[PDB]
């Protein structure tokens, strides 16, 4: 039925995983039609189990079949791209930590004392496990680095970062953001702020190990926060902009950038920033309210336009 | 976007689990109309978080929206029940071992070994790991009785019972078919055959602990094996319906019910029999195949129609 489809929506999500953790999908380039009996012969995967996981891709719409052939659908490419942001997401998606925190959700709603649904699954907040955990760490920084190479192009097309002479990101992780907005505004100073046991190295890029709950660097013009508030609190949202504030002068500007909340889209992103962080998606008006309790001004707002999710483009100064 | 929420499809599953498995969704019971601000002082679950879950399941159709108040949805009404086949479903659906199985899917499909991608997670086939894990094994024996409860009518509808004398389930697990039938068709010999540690007790059931994959008992006149052969492959489907003809004589029935694979309904439990079991969902011509290897005939093939998926009831006796 309907109702047990839809308890039964993790089989989906499974089906994927195991279709592009394998690199089967990566045997689907350009889209291409592939014969699964030369696929087995090839990789040495079961032609019969293979032909059924390949008939569940035909009704999820992943996989479209043509004369006992298959080629993944116009929208699916990127499952064959190992590098894409869809496949560092799959991989992620549904790995045993994410499992063991999702079964802590429903614990953690009973819960007062702060804890993360993964806290309480793992022992430790997410970015601090993260540090003792190369395969969560690596494959949520490519991650991060993947959307960031994504909305470079549509970044500088909205704000002219020409005026701009000094330029941090804050909580910039890989540093992908500036290393690209560098290679088209070029004459500037860029420093990108993260936590680093091992500073990166990138030409014409300053790399600061930091802590952005507990101070932010003044002497930029330019600072950028995209994709931090949606892992905090509306407390430690509010800590981290009050921290830009002592950090920025008269002639400072924030350009605060996260995935916004659109009634028209799904809230499952929402409950997974809950799930993970104690976090949460916010609107323009949240984003909007945590800056005025930080005794920041909104200067201007527009909204970027991605694949996968509508972004909020918030400038911010002092008061 | 369709293809991150396609890839995001666990989280559905995962809100629902949340919200049943905490027994939360059983405050919802008779379609009433919940203020989640009382339920939150009530129960102690955070209003803010869970009023962010209750936003969530009212997009997925679980949860009904009015009067700043919940209700389950007229489908939804199941998950009110924690004695529901639903409630059951969910709790087995992304627990630990299943999630651990899914994560060994993709790796199992590259073996010939004969093992299952939960054997691969758990060291066990699934039914000899049951024998050890009270978590699994009541919450599947569970979710059985409850899908065999809720057919037996209908069975007892298309087929007349009252023609025979002995009858044996095999496989009947907790013996909940037979017990049903036989509190409507009295004075009939009534044994089940399942793997029992410690023999099971009911009035007028003879329990045997018994190997279908070594033999069937013979000197019964009516047969019934449901829901079975979804955990076998074809081989040892063929081994099974191979000791039914060694047991039954030319007089003998054997009823063959199964969740049937109708090209309109999903395909996502011929994957999970494959993860579970390196089972599969049959046709009734790939059930008449193996049936016709055995030495068996169809004699009367009917559609049993059930909420959840249809049903194929296939009668065979020996050639
Ligand atoms: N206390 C802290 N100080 C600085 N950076 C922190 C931090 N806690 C978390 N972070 C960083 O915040 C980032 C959140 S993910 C966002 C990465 C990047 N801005 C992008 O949009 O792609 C991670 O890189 C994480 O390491
Ligand atoms: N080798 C074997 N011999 C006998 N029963 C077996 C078996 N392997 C598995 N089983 C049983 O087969 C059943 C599969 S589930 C089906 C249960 C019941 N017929 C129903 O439809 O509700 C379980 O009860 C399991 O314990
Ligand atoms: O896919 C994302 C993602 C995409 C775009 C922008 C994002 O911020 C994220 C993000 O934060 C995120 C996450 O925190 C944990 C995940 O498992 C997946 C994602
Ligand atoms: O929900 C079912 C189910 C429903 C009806 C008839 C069934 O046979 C099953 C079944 O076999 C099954 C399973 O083997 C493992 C599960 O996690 C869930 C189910
Ligand atoms: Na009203």
């Amino acid at each position: 039925s309907m109702l047990t489809e839809l308890i039964a929506s993790n089989r989906r999500s499974a089906a994927i995983h195991a279709f592009v953790d394998t690199g089967l999908s990566t045997h689907f380039k350009d889209g291409i039609y592939v014969d699964i009996s030369e696929l087995s012969r090839k990789s040495g995967v079961n032609y019969a189990r293979f032909s059924r996981l390949c008939d569940f891709l035909v009704e999820m719409g992943v996989l479209v079949s043509n004369d006992n052939k298959f080629r993944l659908s116009d929208e699916c490419h990127v499952f064959a791209n190992p590098e894409s942001f869809e496949s560092f997401m799959i991989k992620l998606e549904i790995c045993s930590h994410y499992s063991n925190a999702w079964l802590m959700y429903g614990k953690s709603l009973f819960e007062d004392d702060g804890k993360s649904a993964f806290e309480m699954a793992h022992g430790r907040p997410f970015f601090e496990y993260l540090d003792g955990n190369k395969f969560l760490k690596s494959n949520f920084d490519a991650l991060m680095t993947r959307v960031s190479n994504l909305i470079v192009e549509k970044l500088l097309g909205i704000y002219d970062f020409n005026q701009h002479n000094r330029i941090l990101d804050v909580g910039g992780g890989e540093g992908e953001l500036l290393v690209r907005i560098s290679e088209k505004v070029k004459g500037k100073h860029y420093a990108v702020l993260d936590r680093y046991s091992e500073l990166p190295v990138s030409d014409n890029i300053d790399f600061i190990n930091g802590n952005f709950l507990n101070s932010i660097p003044s002497g930029y013009d330019l600072y950028i926060l995209k994709n931090v508030l949606n892992n905090w609190s509306d407390s430690d949202s509010i800590l981290i902009l009050e921290n830009f504030r002592k950090a920025m002068d008269k002639n400072s500007s924030l350009l605060l950038i996260n995935m916004v909340k659109e009634p028209e889209f799904s809230r499952s992103f929402d409950i997974l920033m809950d799930v993970l962080f104690l976090g949460k998606e916010r609107s323009f008006t949240e984003f909007e309210y945590l800056a005025n309790q930080a005794g920041l001004v909104v200067q201007e707002t527009k909204v970027i336009d991605q694949s996968y999710s509508p972004y909020s483009f918030i400038k911010l100064q002092i008061k």
